[PDB]
């Protein structure tokens, strides 16, 4: 039933998911001014050397690329965290227009897109145990404006077409999630929740100061896929974004200047 219309988007999901007015709800507004500072936050450490995907999917709300991740294959620690979050899928979240797209914003300004890779805390053991915790997950956030071409983002929008409508898969191996990364690692962090239902409280939110840059006809295709199924009416699936939540009694903390 949820999703991003007018009768069943952002602004409808407390009704089945009441999480959705917590206390700690994602995205949020990042203040630069505001963020905090911290010395004592480490570098982020990203390693994806070894990392599997496996194939890519339209599930009805974005695409996600799904990595297997039943061994320390491709994880993500230091920065904020304890222990190794093991990287399960990567999707993004678009707009309609290039003026909006981002989950995030900084300083009240929205990117394009924004690349979500979703990591799973390994003492949880499995993805499904970890978002019952409120240290399960990390996520990194990566905003995309659009600018130049990314390469490394070719081959997914190549899959695209073989995905448009919701519930197909293909195969994807082989994929370098490495390609997805800006130059500069420098990031703000706070702790959030998943910004699609079930909403849970179990993330810890790793943003990156530096947007990539991707084509105008790299996010023009992500425009091109559906929100529906192959039997159904075409619905473009644009604007699957949920915006900015109240921050609460919360600090987002900066690694950089
Ligand atoms: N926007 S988010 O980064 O906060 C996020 C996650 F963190 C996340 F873990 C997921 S996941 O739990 O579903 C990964 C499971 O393999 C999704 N969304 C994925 C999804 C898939 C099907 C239906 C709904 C959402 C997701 F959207
Ligand atoms: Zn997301």
């Amino acid at each position: 039933h949820w999703g991003y219309g007018k009768h069943n988007g952002p602004e409808h999901w407390h009704k089945d998911f009441p999480i959705a007015k917590g206390e700690r709800q994602s995205p949020v507004d990042i203040d630069t001014h505001t963020a905090k500072y911290d010395p004592s936050l480490k570098p982020l450490s990203v390693s994806y050397d070894q990392a599997t995907s496996l194939r890519i999917l339209n599930n009805g709300h974005a695409f996600n690329v799904e990595f297997d991740d039943s061994q320390d294959k491709a994880v993500l620690k230091g920065g904020p965290l304890d222990g190794t979050y093991r990287l399960i899928q990567f999707h993004f979240h678009w707009g309609s227009l290039d003026g909006q797209g981002s989950e995030h914003t900084v300083d009240k300004k929205k990117y394009a897109a924004e690349l979500h890779l979703v990591h799973w805390n390994t003492k949880y053991g499995d993805f499904g145990k970890a978002v019952q915790q409120p240290d399960g997950l990390a996520v990194l956030g990566i905003f995309l404006k659009v600018g130049s071409a990314k390469p490394g983002l070719q081959k997914v929008v190549d899959v695209l077409d073989s995905i448009k409508t919701k519930g197909k898969s293909a195969d994807f191996t082989n994929f370098d999630p490495r390609g997805l990364l800006p130059e500069s690692l420098d990031y703000w962090t706070y702790p959030g929740s998943l910004t699609t239902p079930p909403l849970l409280e179990c993330v810890t939110w790793i943003v990156l100061k530096e947007p990539i840059s991707v084509s105008s006809e790299q996010v023009l295709k992500f425009r091109k896929l559906n929100f529906n199924g192959e039997g159904e009416p075409e619905e473009l699936m644009v604007d699957n974004w949920r915006p900015a939540q109240p921050l609460k009694n919360r600090q987002i903390k900066a690694s950089f200047k």
